[PDB]
């Protein structure tokens, strides 16, 4: 039934300034009895696209009545234009992924076990999704990138207001093969024998990401990843993803 | 030092109703370790007076500030009108209490230790500190009552905008002998045995509460109760408890 939406602001090491932070946390009957032990909660950390921040997905979807029906705790960072690399020219948004997953690990009742911690992302948070599903496997047992990005020169060379490519990348001029290509750290992943997480990529057949989002579950057949296509009527709007995290947070807390 | 700004909103079983709640939590290494166990925090319960709510610490006084210094988290919760009862005829405000400080200490990196907990507020801050201070003495080991509220016929009788007295205490037509009244709650307390936190009660001189506080610590001497009073000049405002909780809080934390 009921839950904590919580707003935080602390100064981040990691990214040398203060940031905010917005956590919804689903009340426990644990949390209200003092004699107790406290059950650690299954833990998501949820991804904003571009032009979003920590304020979006409450604003725009109803995803605190999805995670308190599951009893979901949600982490919903703030990452800015940095497409969750480590940029340039530019903060170390990537490390302060890794940095928001110890610190309310740390300081909230969530459970550090892999099968108990999960991530998704639209967008730019789905291409971000992409990236710490191939890089750091051991932390998340499942990844659900919604209308992700997957060849990540269509996002550096995208022309949006006030976008910066040279601040994430510097003065590169291709992202293929490099950190900031997905194909190249899927490949990388598969011959290192890594962790892959478990996989539900969703995208609207109407989106403009769908044939991008084509290409790659395509490919990761090819090299025998199992995962799990959800298409329908959808486009690059909220209203899609509303519904796609209500799915998509009823696929990863059922097993 | 830094340290986190944190706004919980959440369902109160006791209450019956979401409710905001403000909390410091001052950053310690422990937070940002995972290979490090937290060392968990001490921690103050702060109560604001009438007319205020759980956003007028922060916005008043740089309590923040003075908080991370010395490491102390803040607890600030709201308590409408209530002067911290469980209300004839509205909200169980003295039960939401307890459960707040049962809430935080199980959610957050918070020392349930007695001798790391300490309780304080102004005013009718100041009223429910020294009920609190005198009914769960078991719980804080320092209790700051700041231009308090003693003799408990001056705050059902005060005519401030929109306060209801028979809200709090219905048909009563006088406090003295009940558990509004925190002469009374004193004696049982002394009787009872029951232990008494240490006081630390602060009043500016200029305060119209000046000679109501010092008959609560003229009886409090003559009972054989230790305190510690700290006057000076001072009036009921915001001023005067920014430079108090400064004192209250380096006081508290030391020795
Ligand atoms: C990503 O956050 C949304 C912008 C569309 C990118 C298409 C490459
Ligand atoms: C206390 O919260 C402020 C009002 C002054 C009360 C004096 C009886």
């Amino acid at each position: 039934g009921p839950g904590a939406y919580i707003s935080l602001n602390y100064h981040s090491p990691t990214i040398g300034m203060h940031q905010n932070l917005t956590v919804i946390l689903p009340e426990d009957q644990s949390f209200f009895n003092s004699d107790t032990t406290v059950k650690p909660l299954k833990t998501l950390m949820l991804l904003h696209g571009l032009s979003s921040d920590e304020t979006t997905y409450m604003r725009y979807t109803s995803i605190e009545r999805y995670a308190n029906e599951h009893k979901l705790a949600v982490i919903m960072p703030n990452v800015d234009h940095s497409a969750y690399a480590n940029m340039a020219y530019g903060h170390s948004y990537y490390d302060y992924i890794l940095e928001v997953y110890d610190y309310v690990h740390q300081i909230f009742p969530l459970s550090k076990k892999r099968d108990d911690n999960f991530i998704a992302g639209h967008s730019m948070g789905g291409y971000g999704t992409i990236k710490f599903a191939l890089t750091q496997g051991d932390k998340f047992a499942k990844a659900v990138p919604l209308s992700a990005v997957f060849e990540a020169q269509n996002l550096m060379d995208l022309e949006w207001n006030d976008f910066s490519k040279e601040a994430i990348i510097g003065n590169l001029s291709s992202v293929k093969g490099t950190e900031h290509d997905p194909y190249y750290l899927l490949d990388k992943a598969v011959a290192e024998d890594k962790q892959i997480p478990k996989l539900l990529i969703m995208c609207g057949k109407q989106d403009f990401l769908y044939q991008d989002n084509l290409d790659f579950i395509d490919y990761l057949s090819r090299i025998n990843v199992p995962y799990q296509f959800e298409d329908g009527p959808g486009d690059h709007d909220y209203a899609y993803w509303d519904q796609a995290i209500k799915r998509a947070i009823t696929w990863m807390v059922n097993d």
